[PDB]
């Protein structure tokens, strides 16, 4: 029997309880700020939902505090929901937060700490005068939240938007001020899209074109592009465009307006949600926290005695070709890594299993890397309208093709009677012309009944003629981060395999489809657990 075994060794999560939604992170005086959704009296949503607080020097180890925004005015006493942070000249740290008033309204309130000098920021005062914002002219009561970070334009004016939805109609309410305590709402939004429900929890900043790196949210220019990223339907949504502060236009790269459809962009293909992104200027980049929801049932939760977790950290950039982001984990996760065991030039032949011993398989830092062999061999298949996560749905690790299944079986029992297969297929359409898809096979992830095993997938916008397709894992327990072709596609998963309460998890690199396929490289490390201070009281 082992105790608990679907928490995390080091991604972040509170001692126990619920927690979703990542609040107004940000880095201050050499210190990371991490706030989140959080319920002190279960393990499940529930009608008092406080900001729970913890600091980090690395973004790896933490130290847990006590709540620090909390009912305490008129205008947040049923409960304080999202929120970001935006440290003003002077260097004090405002957050904006949607608050739910006495007549459960949403609404926006200010807060700022009491007490500067304390390296932690623990106590935080409200301002008189919230609710600062409250719901414009046609918006329901309960159709506005979760103001993001603000960008100080050239003209000395502040902007932030506000999700929403005016008669179902997605909406990112843009208001400008100058003081941050008067918010007036421009005349229309900065961005919206028809029939998408309310948008929450939108984030809206620039990104440097030809650079890995991040910027701080108020640059602009021309070397520079805008990302407005939105919440709705159940995902993360975002577009790559150009921001004309002047007229407060936001301008699509490819003219679309979200709709939520195959022909969108997400962060992640997975379980992932209510992302928010805060610049670090110590090492001059974006960095993007998100909240991943269980997949067992709210019974599970109750008894295991908490639910939901947060992404590990990553570094977030434009692609050289500019038309999507690259994500990556911080390189701060790199000191967990201890012992290593290496794979080179080996080959998989069709139908094999490989075994990779000396590693805690529950807790790894994995990397492949694949070598394509016979590329005119890859199966007929035009994948323009093709839904990929429907597709990895369909066509599982069991159902073997020409160029994949191939990839890894993470979170495996010894007998691979359960088993999470991450893989790619590579087709071609009828002109040749190649594409490759990563899945996310959680079919067989567990025996266990009434857990959410559905499948995810994505296309990978690579070239299998002249890039090796790679493929590096983050293994933690109930948590999977994969990341294809450097971030170019990612897919969290979450997965509950019931042989982890009294055995060991294994690893294995595999190849179901017909076609023989080499690993060029692959690394694998053990990963030490995070360290978790409690400090409150
Ligand atoms: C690689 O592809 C194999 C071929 O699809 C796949 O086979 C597994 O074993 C047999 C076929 O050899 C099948 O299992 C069937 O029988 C079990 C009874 O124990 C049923 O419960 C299953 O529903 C199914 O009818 C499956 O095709 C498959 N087993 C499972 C659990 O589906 C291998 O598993 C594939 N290898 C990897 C690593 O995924
Ligand atoms: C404001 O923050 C400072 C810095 O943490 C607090 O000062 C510490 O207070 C504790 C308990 O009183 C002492 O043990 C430490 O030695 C103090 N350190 C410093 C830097 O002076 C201070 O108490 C906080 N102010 C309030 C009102 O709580
Ligand atoms: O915890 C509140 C926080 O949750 C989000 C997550 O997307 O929205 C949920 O909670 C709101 C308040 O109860 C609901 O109105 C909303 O429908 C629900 O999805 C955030 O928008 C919000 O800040």
């Amino acid at each position: 029997q082992i105790e608990q075994p679907y928490r995390t060794g080091y991604h972040f999560q509170p001692p126990s309880n619920w927690m979703n939604d990542p609040n107004g992170p940000m880095l201050y005086q050499g210190v990371y700020h991490f706030f989140y959704q959080y319920n002190p009296y279960a393990a499940t949503f529930g009608d008092v939902i406080i900001w729970g607080h913890a600091v980090s020097y690395d973004l790896v180890n933490w130290i847990h505090l006590d709540p620090a925004i909390y009912p305490t005015q008129e205008a947040d006493s049923k409960s304080c929901w999202s929120g970001s942070a935006t440290i003003l000249p002077g260097n004090i740290p405002a957050m904006l937060y949607t608050g739910s008033d006495s007549k459960s309204r949403q609404v926006q309130d200010l807060a700022w700490p009491k007490n500067l000098s304390d390296p932690f920021l623990r106590e935080w005062v409200k301002h008189p005068k919230n609710p600062l914002i409250t719901p414009p002219e046609g918006v329901k009561d309960d159709c506005f939240r979760d103001p993001s970070t603000a960008w100080l334009g050239p003209d000395g004016v502040w902007r932030i938007v506000v999700g929403g939805d005016r008669d179902n109609n997605g909406m990112a309410f843009l208001y400008q001020s100058t003081d941050f305590v008067n918010w007036k709402r421009y005349d229309q939004p900065l961005s919206s899209a028809d029939a998408t429900g309310t948008w929450e929890c939108p984030d809206f900043y620039p990104v440097p074109l030809n650079s890995t790196n991040g910027l701080d949210t108020s640059v602009y220019g021309g070397s520079v592009r805008h990302v407005m990223k939105a919440g709705f339907e159940g995902h993360d949504w975002y577009t790559i465009g150009t921001y004309s502060p002047d007229r407060e236009n936001f301008l699509p790269q490819n003219g679309l307006s979200l709709t939520g459809s195959t022909l969108d962009l997400r962060y992640d293909y997975g379980q992932f949600y209510a992302s928010k992104s805060f610049f670090d200027d110590a090492k001059n980049r974006r960095v993007l926290w998100a909240w991943v929801p269980e997949t067992d049932s709210q019974a599970d939760d109750i008894e295991k005695g908490w639910a939901g977790l947060q992404s590990f950290p990553r570094a977030l950039w434009i692609d050289r070709n500019g038309k999507q982001l690259i994500q990556w984990p911080v390189e701060e996760i790199e000191e967990l890594r201890q012992n290593q065991v290496n794979l080179q030039n080996k080959n998989l032949k069709p139908g094999s299993v490989l075994e990779i011993h000396g590693i805690a398989a529950s807790q790894a830092d994995v990397t492949i890397s694949f070598k394509l062999e016979g590329l005119k061999e890859a199966e007929v298949l035009d994948t323009t309208l093709v839904d990929p996560q429907a597709l990895c749905n369909e066509r599982g690790a069991s159902s073997r093709g020409a160029l994949g299944p191939f990839g890894l079986l993470a979170m495996a029992s010894k007998d691979l009677k359960e088993q999470s297969a991450i893989f790619f297929r590579v087709f071609q359409n009828q002109l040749g012309r190649y594409s490759v898809l990563m899945c996310s096979d959680l079919s067989r992830s567990t025996v266990r009944s009434n857990i959410d095993t559905t499948s995810y997938g994505a296309f990978v916008d690579i070239d299998p003629r002249s890039e090796e397709i790679s493929l590096r894992n983050l293994i933690d327990h109930s948590i999977i981060e994969s990341f294809g072709a450097g971030g170019k596609t990612c897919i969290t998963s979450r997965i509950y395999p019931k042989f982890v309460n009294n055995e060991e998890a294994h690893l294995f690199v595999f190849n179901n489809g017909t076609q023989n396929v080499k690993i060029s490289e692959m690394s694998a490390w053990s990963m030490k657990n995070a360290k978790f201070v409690v400090d409150q009281s």
